[PDB]
C-alpha cells in the first residue's frame, strides 16, 4: 500500500486507470461541446438607495409587462429527437431554426397537469407550413391567420429550412414570469451608487438583448408613471370635485400646476447603456468541467482500485506462508498452455520450476521413513494433479522408476488425461476384485507407472482404511524408487488424513490467488490432529509478474 | 465487528436489512404520495420602517375583516373515511369536491368542548341535497335557504358529484383568525425597503390567492381610513364650523381638504396581487424520501449491531482453542428416523464425523482403555446425534462397537434405534437383569447398543454401584470401542461418575447455543472430579462458517 506499491499497482493497472479516466474525460468533453451555449447580456441603470429597486425590477408587474410586450409565453424550440440533437446540429455548423409568432391562441386545453398545450410546426417551405396538434395537421401560410378548431395562429417570417419540427408551448403567464425571473439578476456594486447592473442570461443571443431592453424600458416608463400617478390621483379627484367660485379658480390654479407636471415628470432612473450581449458564452463553462472530468475519473479510479486491493484475500507471495512457519518448497509459475507439459514443452517456465522442486524434494526426501510422497491440494482447482503429474514426469526422465497413484477416489481424472484402461483402477483393487498387477499402467509420455482410481466407489474413506492399501504401498515402495499419491483436500473429506499415515513426505498445493492462508493453516492443523506432519506447501499458479523465474537461453 | 465482518454479516443478513429499509422507504413513498399538497401564494407590498406593518397586518383587526368578508369561519371538507382517502382520491385523478355556502347559521350548540357544531352535507344531485346534523336529514336545494330547527343554511353552486359527504364546521371567529394567522407570514427582504413579501400557504390553490388579495385590500382600505381620516377630521370640523373674506379663505381650505382627503394615496401599494405557485411546497418530495432511506439505513445498522451484541454462544473453534480446548471436529448442520450415517452416507455432516473418527483413532491410542465418554455441554447439544453417528461410522469400518446410553434421566436412544425397552441399563445396575439380555443390535449402524431402560428413581446412586465397572471391564474385552452417553455435568453429576472409568472424554457444544463459559465451567468441574476432558466437539456449525463442502 506504500507509495512504491501504489505506483507499481498503478502501472500494472495502467490500462484500467487510463481507460476510466479517459472515458470520463470523453463524457466531459462531449458534454462541454454539446451543452447549449448560454450568453449573458448586461445593462447599466443609474439612480440617485437602490435597495427597493433591486426588488421592484424583479416584481411581477415589470416582468409581466415585458412578457405581454414580447409574447414570451409563446415558446418556440427546434425539434431534435435525441437529447443531444441540438448540440450536434450546432457542432455541424447548421444555422439554428427560428420563427416569429406574433399571435398565438391554442385550443386552450389548459388541464390541471398539462396546462401547457404542446403543438408541433412542420415547415413545408419558406411560405406555407403545417401544424399537427394531436395528428390533425392544419396546413397554413404566413400572413393569413389560421383559425380552426379553436386554434388561432398568426405565424410569420418562418425560417428557411423546411421539413423541420417546431414545438410550440403556450405556457402560463406565471410560468413565463418565473423562468425569466430565474434568469434575471440585479446588483449595485457601489452599495449606495445609483448604478445597477442588470444581467440577463439565455441561449438565443439576439433575443436576450431585446428582452433586457424591454425590461429597462418598462422600468423607465413605470417610474415616469408613478411619480406622475401621485399627482394623477390628485388630478382625478380635482376633476371629480369641480363644481366657492373663487375657490374654484384656486382649484384651477392647482389643476394647471398638476397637469403639466405629469407630462414633465421624467427622472430618477437612467439607462446609461442599453443591453448588449457578450459574444462569449458564460455557460457551459469549458475548461472547468473537463478538469472536473479528469479529477472525477482520477478519484473514482483510485477509490475503485483501493477497493479491489482490499477485496482479494488469497495468497500473494510465499513470504505470507513462511510467516506462519510453512516451508514453501516451490513457486510454480502459471504456464500459458492433453499430454503432459513436462513432455509437450519441456523447456517451459512452469517445468523449470518443477525441476527446481524436484531437486529441493530430492534433498528433503532423504531421511524420510519411506519413499512415498503424498501431495494434497488445498482445495479443488489448486492444480494438485498438474503438479504431481509433471513432477512424476520430470523425475521419470531422470532415470528413477516412479509410480503415480491417483488416490482421489471421489473425482479423480488422471486416467482421463494419461490415456487409460478404466477397468481395474485403484478402487477395484481395494474391493479385492483386482490384483496388484492389473491396476498399474504405463504412461508412454512421461515414462512413469500410473494407477488410476477406477470406478467411483460408494464408500471411499471406508475403502482407504482397508489393509490392502498398505500392502500395495509396501510392495510398491520395494519395487519403485518414488511413489506419488494424489489425495482429495483435507478441508472436504478425510481421505488425505487416512493416506497420510503411510506417507513419508506430505505437501500441500496452494493456488496462488484462490486459496487463502486460512485454508492452508487449517489444513495443516487438521493434518497434525490426525497424526500427519505436513512437510510444506507448493505454491502454484503464481502469476509471471510475481514469479522470479524467467526464460534463460 | 470489523469492516470485513460488517459487510459479511450485512450480506448474510441482506434479506433483513433490505426488507426493513425497503418497508420504511415504502412508508415514505406512501406518505409523500398521500400527504395532502399545500400550495403557497405570494404578494408584494411596498411602503416608503415596515416594522410596525409586519405586526399590523397580522393583527386581528385586519385578518378578522377578511374572515367576515369571505365567510372563512365556514369550513368545508370533502369527507373521506380513511386517513388517506383524500390523497388516493387525488391520485385517481378525481376532481376534488367543493361547494359554496354564502350563509351558514348552525343551531349554535357551541358547547365548552364541542364549540364547533359539525354537520355533514349529503349531495343528492346538482340542485338538491340533504344535511344530517345528528341523524335528522333535512333535504334542501340551492337557492332556497333551509331554516329549520334553528339551522339557517344557504348553500349554492353545489358541486357535481352526488352522494358525497361534506363536513361543515362553523368554527369560532377567533379560531378562524388563528388558523389564517398561523398560515400567514410576512417579511421585508430589505430591512428598510417598503417591500413586504406577504405569503399565505393553503391547500385550495384558488382560495388562498383570494384570501391574500382580500388581506391586501383590507390593509389598503385601512391605510386610507387612517390618513383620509386625518384629513376628514379636519374637513369635518371645517364643515361643522362654517358660519366673508375669512369665509372665502375657509372655503379655499375646504376644497384643499376635500382633495387631500379624497385623494388619500396610501403609503402602501399592492405591487402585484397574490398569485399561487402551481408547484406545491409541502409535502417536500425527495426530501423525506431520502430521509426515509437514511432512517431505514440507520435503524438497520443500530438493530444489526444490537443483534451482534445479543448472541453470546461459540462462534468458531478458535474461541474454544483460545481457552486451551482441543476442538476435535466441527460437525455442520445437516438438512435432514434411521441414522444419518446409514440414511444419507454422503452427507456433509457425516463426512465431518468420519473426519472426527480419524482424529479420535489417532488421539485415542495410548488411552488406558477403549472406552469413550461423550457428554454434551447441555441438553440440545446434539450429543446423541454425534455419538450414534460416530458409532455407525466406526462400525462400517469393521470394529465391534458397543454404544451404552448412560443418560439414565431422559435418554431416548431406544426411541431412535428400535428397541426392546425392557432390560435396559438401569435394569442391569439394579441387578434384575444380566449383562447379556440388555445388549441389542441396531440393524442399521451395525453396532451393539445398550438402552438406558426404565428411568430409575436414583440415577447417580445407581451409577456408583460396582456392577457398572464390571460391565465396562467385560465389554472393553468383548468390544473394540465403547461409547457412553452421559448427561451434562452442569445439570447432574452422572457424567463425572462414569468418567472415572473412561479413557477418553469429549464435550459436545452446539454451535451458537452453548457459550464458552459453559464449556470452561464444565471442564473445571470435570477436573475437580478427577476426570480429564480430552477436548471438545463443536457441533451444529452453520454452513456459512464451516469449511466443509460437497466434493464429488
Amino acid at each position: 500500500i506504500d507509495l512504491g506499491r501504489v505506483i507499481g499497482e498503478l502501472i500494472d493497472h495502467r490500462k484500467l486507470i487510463i481507460s476510466i479516466t479517459s472515458v470520463f474525460t470523453l463524457f466531459a468533453i462531449l458534454y462541454a461541446l454539446l451543452a447549449t451555449p448560454i450568453y449573458e447580456t448586461d445593462a447599466l441603470i443609474q439612480i440617485e438607495q437602490s435597495a427597493p429597486e433591486t426588488a421592484l425590477l424583479q416584481s411581477r408587474m415589470i416582468l409581466g409587462k415585458t412578457i405581454d410586450d414580447l409574447n414570451l409565453q409563446i415558446q418556440i424550440e427546434q425539434k431534435y429527437f435525441p437529447v443531444i440533437g441540438r448540440g450536434l446540429a450546432r457542432l455541424m455548423g447548421e444555422k439554428p431554426g427560428n420563427i416569429d409568432i406574433t399571435r398565438l391562441y391554442l385550443p386552450d386545453s389548459d388541464d390541471i397537469s398539462n396546462n401547457t398545450p404542446s403543438i408541433i410546426l412542420t415547415v413545408k417551405d419558406k411560405e406555407n407550413y403545417s401544424i399537427n396538434s394531436d395528428g390533425i395537421q392544419l396546413n397554413g401560410v404566413v400572413g393569413t391567420l389560421l383559425n380552426e378548431k379553436g386554434i388561432s395562429l398568426l405565424v410569420n417570417e418562418i425560417d428557411a429550412k423546411p421539413g423541420d419540427q417546431f414545438v410550440i408551448t403556450q405556457l402560463p403567464r406565471l410560468k413565463a414570469i418565473s423562468d425569466l425571473l430565474k434568469s434575471f439578476s440585479v446588483a449595485d456594486l457601489g452599495k449606495d451608487t445609483g448604478m445597477l447592473t442588470l444581467t440577463l442570461t439565455g441561449d438565443n443571443p439576439k433575443r436576450i438583448s431585446h428582452i433586457l431592453d424591454s425590461i429597462s424600458q418598462n422600468y423607465l416608463a413605470q417610474n415616469i408613471a408613478r411619480q406622475a400617478a401621485q399627482d394623477a390621483k390628485s388630478l382625478e379627484f380635482l376633476n371629480q370635485q369641480l363644481p366657492g367660485r373663487a375657490v374654484y379658480l384656486q382649484l384651477l390654479n392647482r389643476q394647471q400646476e398638476l397637469n403639466i407636471a405629469k407630462s414633465s415628470a421624467i427622472g430618477n432612473v437612467r439607462i446609461i447603456d442599453n443591453a448588449v450581449t457578450d459574444p462569449n458564452p458564460v455557460r457551459p463553462k469549458k475548461t472547468i468541467i473537463i478538469v472536473i472530468g479528469v479529477v472525477l475519473g482520477l478519484i473514482v479510479s483510485v477509490v475503485l482500485v483501493l477497493f479491489q486491493v482490499f477485496l482479494r484475500r488469497g495468497i500473494e507471495s510465499p513470504e505470507q506462508l513462511e510467516e506462519i512457519g510453512i516451508n514453501v518448497y516451490a513457486s510454480i509459475p502459471i504456464s500459458e498452455w492433453d499430454t503432459l507439459l513436462a513432455v509437450g514443452n519441456p523447456a517451459d517456465l512452469a517445468v523449470e520450476a518443477i525441476r527446481g522442486l524436484r531437486t529441493s524434494l530430492h534433498f528433503a526426501m532423504m531421511e524420510a521413513k519411506n519413499n512415498v510422497l503424498m501431495i494434497s491440494g488445498a482445495s479443488p482447482s489448486a492444480g494438485m494433479t498438474f503438479i504431481s503429474s509433471n513432477l512424476a514426469a520430470t523425475i521419470a526422465i531422470t532415470g528413477k522408476k516412479v509410480l503415480f497413484i491417483d488416490a482421489d477416489l471421489r473425482k479423480g481424472y488422471a486416467h482421463k488425461m494419461f490415456g487409460h484402461k478404466n477397468d481395474k483402477g485403484l478402487s477395484e483393487f481395494l474391493s479385492g476384485q483386482a490384483a496388484a498387477e492389473m491396476i498399474i499402467d504405463k504412461v508412454e509420455g512421461g515414462g512413469f507407472d500410473y494407477i488410476g482410481r477406477g470406478q467411483i466407489p460408494p464408500n471411499p474413506a471406508e475403502l482407504l482404511m482397508h489393509p490392502r492399501f498398505e500392502q500395495l504401498l509396501n510392495w510398491a515402495s520395494q519395487n519403485y524408487d518414488l511413489i506419488i499419491i494424489d489425495t482429495p483436500p483435507i478441508l472436504a473429506v478425510t481421505d488425505a488424513a487416512i493416506i497420510g499415515r503411510y506417507a513419508g513426505t506430505c505437501l500441500l498445493v496452494a493456488r496462488f490467488e484462490k486459496n487463502t492462508v486460512k485454508e492452508i493453516d487449517v489444513s495443516m492443523k487438521r493434518f497434525e490432529q490426525s497424526g500427519v506432519v505436513v512437510k510444506g506447501c507448493i505454491l502454484n499458479g503464481v502469476v509471471k509478474k510475481a514469479s522470479s523465474y524467467y526464460r534463460y537461453g
